[PDB]
């Protein structure tokens, strides 16, 4: 927890997500190039709110011990308390989502299963801390080497109250609604069951190798129809999970994942698999195929 900013030495840009960077530093407090390379999240914009979201933000990666879980290593600040930066462990193969679409010829699906129990785990780990991710997607996956990836970003992430297995949450700004189950669609409540919603979309993401026009975004907007502006996405993209709509099975992708899939995306929020049972499954496929 104990880095000191004139120390931290810029490589490169990383990343560019809710509002913040990551990027690629060399820690170097001996100034002769042997210090480690580290990734380092800063806010872009450091209003009042979400300076204490990201005080709460690293708190939370603090708190999180696990094999699936990216490493907190700690925090840099300038004079005072400003230009708070998050430190944490540098993953060489940067996001799920860039390195599925680059290498998609040497990945095969039994190393996609590889991935979905690691990250199953890590979704379970949370749900033991009473932690709702509410931004799993693949584009927050990082690669660590070839069979070890880890949740990487938790800048959405709530504690539920102890009274309520929900949490409600409307932030100014737009929302990634094509991982959104209905429920927060409609009454912005998240919870351990829409975070299994969007694993099911994570999924998808997998089993498309992330062609372009095979994301969640092309193909909800494809079947609303893209002539929709603003306010009416959301309130088609509604009525079409409403009405049972939902992603198509993906190119190649066998029958017994595709119903994992659906049965991630149930209507109703209490018949949805837990990550347990969603890392059993996954796991006995896993030995059939091998
Ligand atoms: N999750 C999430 C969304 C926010 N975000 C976090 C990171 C991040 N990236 C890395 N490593 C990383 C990233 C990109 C590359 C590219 C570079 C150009 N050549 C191809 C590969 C390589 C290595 N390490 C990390 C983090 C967080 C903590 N440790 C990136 N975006």
């Amino acid at each position: 927890t104990q880095f000191e900013e004139r120390h931290l030495k810029f490589l490169q840009q990383l990343g560019k997500g809710n509002f913040g960077s990551v990027e690629m530093c060399r820690y170097d407090p001996l100034q002769d190039n042997t210090g480690e390379v580290v990734a380092v999240k800063k806010l872009q914009h450091s209003t009042e709110e979400h300076l204490r979201d990201f005080e709460r933000e690293i708190e939370i990666l603090k708190s999180l011990q696990h094999d699936n879980i990216v490493k907190y290593k700690g925090v840099c600040y300038s004079a005072g308390r400003r230009n708070l930066k998050l430190i944490m462990e540098y993953l060489p193969y940067g996001s799920l989502r860039d390195y599925l679409q680059k290498h998609k010829e040497r990945i095969d699906h039994i190393k996609l299963l590889q991935y979905t129990s690691q990250i199953c785990k890590g979704m379970e780990y949370l749900g033991t801390k009473r932690y709702i991710h509410r931004d799993l997607a693949t584009r927050n996956i990082l690669v660590e080497n070839e069979n070890r990836v880890k949740i990487g970003d938790f800048g959405l992430t709530k504690v539920l109250p102890q009274d309520k297995e929900y949490y409600k949450v409307k932030e100014p700004g737009e929302s990634p609604i094509f991982w959104y189950a209905p429920e927060s669609l409609t009454e912005s409540k998240f919870s351990v069951a829409s975070d299994v919603w969007s694993f099911g979309v994570v999924l998808y993401e997998l089993f498309t190798y992330i062609e372009k026009s095979k994301s969640p975004p092309a193909e909800f907007m494809r079947m609303i129809g893209n002539d929709k502006q603003g306010q009416m996405i959301v309130f088609h993209l509604i009525e079409l999970l409403k009405n049972n709509g939902r992603l198509p099975r993906p190119d190649g992708c066998p029958d017994e994942i595709y119903m994992i899939m659906t049965e991630c995306w149930n209507n109703n929020v209490n018949q949805r698999p837990s990550f347990r049972d969603l890392a059993l499954r996954v796991d006995q496929i896993r030995d059939n195929m091998a």
